[PDB]
């Protein structure tokens, strides 16, 4: 489904996406929108960190969810 994911700025920005893809697909689409790599891509959500493996629907996110969309602090 569409969530609202904000930025390290505090800004607004929506993802339409399906409870059936995953966060990587998810956040693959912000890639392709905004432009940022899933890699880099450091989203939180509960306090845990939103897992590729891991579905919107498995994490049972309700319509226009709150989640927080912030970069990797270190590398590897």
């Amino acid at each position: 489904m569409q969530i609202f994911v904000k930025t390290l700025t505090g800004k607004t920005i929506t993802l339409e996406v399906e409870p059936s893809d995953t966060i990587e697909n998810v956040k693959a689409k912000i890639q392709d929108k905004e432009g940022i790599p899933p890699d880099q891509q450091r989203l939180i959500f509960a306090g845990k960190q939103l897992e590729d493996g891991r579905t919107l629907s498995d994490y049972n996110i309700q319509k226009e969810s709150t989640l927080h969309l912030v970069l990797r602090l270190r590398g590897g």
